């Protein structure tokens, strides 16, 4: 029969959906991990997968945040990886079905956890000699641009939606015992969330509820714009977390 391609079945079968009603269990998992580590934080000018590939030898419990679409499984972490084979798993289907029927550009607090997704290619699109597996957390940031255009009365709700969903990202990471996280400018760019505000949201959590819950947090923010405004905003906001 068909050749079994390495690791793809285990990734798909191990994919996990987190639903809104699991918020409290996620909060408890994060609370138990709080204070475990003297967290190291850094803000780097790297792509998400370049950071994951650099760190994957340093740690196996490494997870990256995928800046995902809410409705369909400009580029997310499916590019260069096996992630689509996980996001289309049957257990992940409610993430797409519920977000579609919500009809809200704030979306819902569904998250997908994808274990040991193979990274197949580098930043330039060339094949890696050996794929590099990383865990991936998929959750959509609120689409501030779409809220502003089509439901402006929801615009004051973008910040609390972003914070509560960021809290659940960290909670999923703690729930799956992840020690290393690759975060970044989640929802910035096309969704038009402000970079300083996204950085400040993660700062609030990492200096509070999630303080010491992770060994290492990398904010991978590749920015080649002349004034580096996105990378600069993250560095300015997260300065106090980044001091060695």
């Amino acid at each position: 029969g068909p050749v079994r391609l390495p690791g793809l079945a285990a990734m798909r079968q191990g994919t996990r959906l987190f639903t809104p009603e699991q918020g409290e269990d996620l909060r408890e998992a994060l609370r138990r991990r709080r204070g475990s580590f003297q967290t190291t934080c850094e803000v780097t000018s790297e792509t998400t997968f370049a950071a994951a590939r650099r760190l994957r030898e340093k740690a196996s419990a490494l997870a990256a945040l995928n800046f995902a679409s809410a409705k369909n499984p400009e580029e997310d972490l499916c590019r260069g990886s096996g992630l689509y084979f996980s996001l289309t798993s049957p257990q992940a289907e409610p993430y797409y079905a519920v977000n579609r029927q919500s009809h809200s550009a704030l979306y819902t607090d569904h998250l997908i956890y994808s274990p040991q997704v193979p990274i197949f290619r580098d930043d330039a699109g060339q094949l890696l000699p050996a794929p590099v597996p990383v865990n991936i957390i998929t959750a959509p940031a609120p689409n501030a641009g779409a809220v502003a255009q089509s439901r402006p009365e929801q615009l004051p709700q973008v910040l609390p939606t972003l914070r509560e969903r960021a809290r659940r990202v960290l909670g999923v990471a703690a729930w799956m015992e992840q020690t290393h996280l690759v975060l970044g400018a989640w929802g910035c760019g096309v969704f038009r969330n402000d970079p300083a505000g996204v950085a400040r949201t993660f700062r609030e959590l990492l200096e509070g509820e999630a303080q010491g819950a992770f060994e290492h947090v990398t904010f991978a923010v590749l920015d080649n714009h002349p004034q580096h405004p996105t990378l600069g905003a993250f560095r300015r906001e997260l300065e106090s977390l980044c001091l060695p």
